[PDB]
């Protein structure tokens, strides 16, 4: 399906390079494809762009330091979710923002908490960006969406914090594996799969 | 104008009723607008119309005594004064969903919260659908949007539980009035302000004998 696009490790070189340049990336993991940029340059635009062809559901994928650090709960005691999905709670930057939940404030709320010397008053809650807290280990560890955006900014040099939302196609139906291809060649996003980085990271461990 | 292109505020109000019978969706103002739909009718397309053309966090609105049967806490909690903002911990069905984001997968999990002899285990949490509390009392309590759902329900004669979304436009900004009114006509929604619903229901509250 990607082999046009590269071997498993070019794949995954080639995301890499795109997150430095600052592009998006589209994951692939029935298929689900999720567009993810690195928190730390990700744009009011390419937040537009996600809130407008994502589920809107767009998330900040951090790590237990980081929650740690912002006081931020997990949403659930007793995470029944099918897939042991890490939400926290919500959150919204408690200044600089009106709603919410306009790509501009989204934008605001997750600099809020990405930033260096964070502090959990920084954040009102609930809000409407939804932290992930990856779980210890990466793709190693967990083959989700959260951990491997959060293995792909750290192995491209960025803070392990990073953007993700799930590309939906206008009718509703999730985007299959063709239309994230094509999103991501419309959008100058790189691709690559989740296997493909489990693969790249066992054999650089 | 709203009074040019929907009527006066009762007439707003009465027509977003039949709307909402009818099938079609409403459009309540505040400037933020949300698109809202009868939890047990809304379909699948106009979920996906919902996620297309809104913030994507589609909510649920309930009411306590739906919160409780469900047996779903408060995101946050809180022990003030303020209502605060109704949002519960967030759902998925138990059932019948895989990854719980498209549009019919959504659908289903509304309709197993909504479903008269829900119980707490047809629901997973966390999930993608977003609940939210109403204030018992309605807008004539709190006028926010989740008030002004339920009401619109509960007037229209549905169960009172509503889903909400508020319209974005494609460069990322929140819909002014305006683009809420464009937005309504284009999709037959009927239109209708908070403002107007306090209104309506004042005028017919409290009424002597
Ligand atoms: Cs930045
Ligand atoms: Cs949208
Ligand atoms: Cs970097
Ligand atoms: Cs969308």
């Amino acid at each position: 399906l990607l082999s046009s696009f590269g071997t498993p490790f070019e794949r995954v070189e080639n995301a890499l390079a795109a997150l430095r340049e600052g592009r998006g990336v589209m994951v692939l993991d029935e298929n689900e494809g999720d567009m993810i940029f690195p928190a730390e340059t990700m744009t009011v635009e390419q937040m537009a762009l996600t809130i407008r062809h994502g589920s809107g559901i767009v998330c900040l994928c951090i790590t237990e330091d980081r929650r740690k650090q912002l006081d931020l709960p997990m949403m659930v005691e007793n995470n029944t979710s099918a897939y042991g999905t890490g939400f926290t709670v919500t959150i919204e930057a408690a200044e600089g923002v009106t709603t919410g939940v306009s790509a501009a404030d989204r934008i605001t709320t997750v600099r809020a908490a990405i930033a260096d010397g964070a502090k959990p008053s920084d954040l009102n809650r609930p809000g409407h960006v939804f932290p992930l807290r990856a779980q210890a280990g990466g793709v190693l560890t967990r083959g989700g969406h959260t951990e491997a955006t959060i293995d792909l900014m750290t192995l491209a040099g960025f803070k392990p914090a990073g953007v993700l939302c799930e590309l939906t196609n206008d009718d509703g139906t999730m985007a299959r594996a063709p239309e994230c291809i094509e999103f991501a060649n419309k959008h100058n996003m790189a691709l690559v799969t989740i296997e493909d980085l489990v693969a790249y990271r066992q054999a650089h461990e």
